[PDB]
């Protein structure tokens, strides 16, 4: 799916005839949403799919609930679709929030006073957001873990029957079989998480050189906390495990450890990812990818 310029003026005026656009742009594009800016104040988001609608849709539940909890600034919706055949949510649009993205680059040309402080500014987030009560939530924003690890071990099979060797097959079975043993991975007391808490994610001002949003929580379910510090420790497209590490200090983690040993797997298992998701969006360069590391 992929939407013109005419096509999303009429969806918002439709919906909301007395507002209207001057300057419409495109601001950027993922995998699930295109992404416009409106009169310059406003970021709408259109889904280019149904899964891509039904996360737009929790993304807009959620903001709604922590809406003025958080220490930073994160977005407020404003605008509202309906829900329409197979997407459950139109469009929605969010007030914009000024900033640039913190890129490990600019983080690193940062004095380290204001490295420091980042560091420091981003724990309390990850504290008070992991801190907001999950009794009100729905179940379905629960994702268990195990699940979806055996709903992936499925997925794959499936997939993968007609592309592997019976002793290949085996590799795999052996690696799901050590995850789902170990106990570690799931052992954790959920609670509310970002779950796409990456570099991109994180706006910040060149003038006060300190950060000032967080913005895309779309991804963002009841699950385990430790997945809002592993997102950052990829060494060459996000910050340290070195920065990471300090922020680990101030929010006063209690099992490093642990939480290394998760960025283990979960680096190995971004292979199997590649395929699944390759498959569905479907990105077919991901899942030839994804193919060629799993032999190993
Ligand atoms: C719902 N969509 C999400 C989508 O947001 C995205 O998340 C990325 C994630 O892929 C990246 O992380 C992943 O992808 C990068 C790759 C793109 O270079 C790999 O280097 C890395 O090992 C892997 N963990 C991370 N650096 C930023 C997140 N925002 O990819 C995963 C996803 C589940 O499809």
């Amino acid at each position: 799916r992929t939407y013109t310029f005419d096509q999303v003026e009429k969806a918002i005026e439709q919906l909301y005839p007395d507002f209207t656009i001057n300057t419409i742009q495109i601001s950027g594009k993922g995998n699930d949403c295109i992404a416009y800016e409106i009169n310059r104040d406003f970021i709408f988001k259109f889904p280019k799919h149904s899964r891509g609608s039904t996360n737009l849709f929790n993304e807009v539940n959620i903001l709604k609930r922590i809406h003025n909890k958080l220490p930073l600034p994160i977005p407020e919706v404003v605008f509202t679709g309906m829900p329409s055949e197979t997407y459950q949510m139109s469009f929605a649009g969010f007030t914009k929030i000024k900033g640039v993205p913190l890129t490990p680059l600019l983080l690193n040309n940062l004095p380290k006073q204001s490295q420091n402080q980042a560091a420091k500014d981003l724990a309390r987030f990850l504290s008070e957001l992991h801190s907001i009560n999950i009794s009100g939530f729905k179940s379905n924003l629960v994702l268990d873990f195990r699940e979806k690890i055996n709903e992936d071990n499925k997925k794959i099979k499936k997939l993968l029957s007609r592309e592997l060797k019976g002793p290949q097959m085996k590799k795999v079975d052996d690696f799901y079989r050590d995850i789902l043993e170990n106990e570690i991975y799931f052992k954790y007391y959920p609670c509310l998480i970002h779950n796409d808490f990456s570099s991109d994610h994180i706006l910040f001002d060149t003038e006060k050189n300190t950060i000032c949003g967080i913005i895309d929580f779309g991804d963002a379910a009841i699950s385990d906390p430790d997945n809002d510090f592993i997102s950052l420790m990829e060494d060459d497209e996000e910050y340290g495990m070195e920065f990471v590490s300090k922020i680990l200090n101030h929010y006063k983690h209690k099992d490093i450890p642990t939480v290394l040993e998760k960025y283990r797997m979960k680096e190995k298992y971004w292979s199997f990812e590649k395929i699944i998701y390759g498959k569905e969006y479907g990105y077919m360069d991901w899942y030839e990818e994804g193919l060629n590391e799993i032999r190993s």
